[PDB]
DNA sequence: ATTTTCAAC
């Protein structure tokens, strides 16, 4: 049915390590893009896809998604509601590529939730996030409900509830403030 | 378990 999953789900320790939202965490070299997609076609039942992309034919996760979407998914006369949950926000090359992809495809609507802001203090990365926002993508910080959603849908949770870590809300508030300063 | 965000010299 609509249970189609692209890629592999994370084990719990991989999720907890990668989606930790301390603004300056060390040793998180991977980029995880979880996604859900609503496929809306006028005379068909609405269908759903979800999955997980990582880095690397070499490719950052955001580009891996776009390349898979264009090559395997994107159809005529179909609307797409896409939500991303990324562990790191995009680099400027990825941000520019996603922005240009969205300009090319009016039928695709993208919402980006991000656990952390990658190089938020660098103006080239700020510009990248700004251009993403200006081309119609809503960029947001992952909060409690978003981490809980990912735990439920992209993790081998083994029916255990999401356990939020200490500092999750404080970190969210710091990051959301920095994001609003960037998008101003 | 008052079932892990917040409880802040
Ligand atoms: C967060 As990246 C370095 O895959 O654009
Ligand atoms: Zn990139």
């Amino acid at each position: 049915e609509n249970l189609y999953f692209q890629g592999s789900a994370m084990d719990p320790p991989t999720f907890t390590f990668n989606f930790n939202n301390e603004p300056w965490v060390r040793g998180r070299h991977e980029t995880y893009l979880c996604f859900t997609m609503e496929v809306v076609k006028h005379h068909s039942p609405v269908s759903w896809k979800r999955g997980v992309f990582r880095n690397q034919t070499h490719c950052h996760a955001e580009r891996c998604f776009l390349s898979w979407f264009c090559d395997d998914i994107l159809s005529p006369n179909t609307n797409y509601e896409v939500t991303w949950y990324t562990s790191w926000s995009p680099c400027p090359e990825c941000a520019g590529e996603v922005a240009e992809f969205l300009a090319r495809h009016s039928n695709v609507n993208l919402t980006i939730f991000t656990a952390r802001l990658y190089y938020f203090w660098d103006t080239d990365y700020q510009e990248g996030l700004r251009s993403l926002s200006q081309e119609g993508a809503s960029v947001e910080i992952m909060g409690y409900k978003d981490f809980k959603y990912c735990w439920e849908n992209f993790v081998y949770n083994d029916d255990e509830p999401f356990k939020p870590w200490k500092g999750l809300k404080y970190n969210f508030l710091f990051l959301d403030s920095k994001l609003q300063e960037i998008l101003e």
